[PDB]
């Protein structure tokens, strides 16, 4: 494993849809997944265009192409790699499971790519459906039209944090009413709120950086993995700034439906925004450990290295935990 890249030496706004990074359509076999950010980076060649990359490639791409901040890039990338990537080959698919990540570790590890439900990906996504409905990764036109509708009703036609606050809650209520397996606890509880800020913070041209995303740009990223022509990245590093506005609109407790629709039951063992270090500890002690309960020597070494890297991204002042000693 390579060391996590450091922050950008020069984090100014600049043209990122440039001659060295043209958009190209998918070739047969090219993988795209539930993340429009990574999808766009792959479709512009900031990441390998086949959608399989190393963690260091992913961190460099999100920083260079979008100005995602270093700590957020490290946390998200190593969390995804630990639960969805191949720790021996250092490869992660940004979408479906593929033999391109190499020989698989033993069960119960899945190495299922970012499409794997319940590890990183989860319910109440904005433009992707819940896994229970058949497809947790492809762009959904009905769901995007609802994002456009909420942008028209709360953002004057643009997506901003006010729209994020309303749409986030709508998608939660929709999942409670229709997905008997809806889960909204721990890691997904955090990412569901965080990801609603990214279109306002990172898909808005950095020469404006006004938090107002137009629907042409929104469709370009969410559906076609394509930067607008002449797109300038954000003018400074960021990730979740403004997530407080989304939470404040409709504060929620972590929980899940319990096998039936309209059965949302709070989980008092879940972490929440008052316990960010618990989210990290449960991710390592329960999610990662459940995939790798008794690893052999080479896997244990790779796990420990990637867990050290994950810890570098932990933003709360937290204590590191060591599931393999
Ligand atoms: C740094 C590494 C990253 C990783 C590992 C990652 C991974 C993911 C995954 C697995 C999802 C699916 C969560 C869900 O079920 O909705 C997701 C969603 C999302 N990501 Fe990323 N991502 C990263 C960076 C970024 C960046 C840099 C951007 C923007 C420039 C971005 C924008 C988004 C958005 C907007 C969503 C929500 C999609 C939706 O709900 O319709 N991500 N990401
Ligand atoms: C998209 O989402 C809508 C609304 O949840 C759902 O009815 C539909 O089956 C999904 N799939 C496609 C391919 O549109
Ligand atoms: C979103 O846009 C609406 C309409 O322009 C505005 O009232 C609201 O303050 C905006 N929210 C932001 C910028 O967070
Ligand atoms: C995680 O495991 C460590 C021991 O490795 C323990 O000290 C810590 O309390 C655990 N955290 C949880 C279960 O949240
Ligand atoms: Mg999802």
């Amino acid at each position: 494993p390579g060391l996590p890249p450091g922050p950008l030496e020069n984090s100014s706004a600049k043209l990122v849809n440039d001659e060295a990074h043209p958009w190209k359509p998918l070739r047969p076999g090219d993988i795209r997944g539930p993340c429009p950010g990574l999808n766009t980076l792959a479709s512009h060649g900031y990441l390998p265009r086949n959608g399989v990359a190393t963690p260091a490639q992913i961190i460099n791409a999100v920083q260079e192409g979008f100005n995602f901040d270093n700590q957020a890039a490290i946390f998200a990338t190593y969390a995804a790699h630990l639960v969805d990537g191949n720790l021996i080959t250092d490869l992660l698919s940004i979408g479906r499971k593929t033999r391109l990540t190499g020989p698989d570790p033993p069960p119960p590890a899945s190495v299922g790519g970012l499409n794997e439900h319940g590890t990183f990906e989860g319910d109440a996504s904005m433009t992707r459906g819940d896994a229970f409905f058949g497809n947790n990764h492809d762009f959904n036109e009905t769901l995007f039209e609802q994002l456009v509708d909420y942008s028209n009703r709360f953002g004057g036609g643009k997506y901003n944090l006010t729209v994020a606050g309303e749409l986030r809650f709508k998608r939660i209520q929709d999942s409670i009413a229709t997905n008997p397996n809806f889960s909204f606890v721990d890691f997904r509880f955090f990412t569901a709120y965080a990801e609603t800020t990214f279109p306002a913070n990172l898909f808005v041209d950095g020469r404006r950086d006004d938090g107002q995303l137009d629907m042409d740009a929104a469709r370009s990223f969410f559906q076609f993995s394509r930067m607008p022509d002449d797109f300038f990245r954000a003018p400074s590093p960021r990730s979740v700034t403004g997530v407080e506005v989304v939470v404040q609109a409709h504060p929620m407790q972590p929980g899940r439906n319990v096998g039936k629709i309209n059965s949302y039951t709070v989980d008092p063992t879940s972490s929440d925004f008052s316990t960010p270090c618990l989210m990290y500890e449960k991710f390592v002690n329960i999610t990662v450990k459940s995939l790798y309960p008794n690893p052999t020597v080479q896997l244990r070494k790779a796990l420990n290295t990637n867990l050290d890297f994950l810890f570098q991204g932990v933003a709360a002042v937290c204590t590191q935990v060591f599931p393999y000693g």
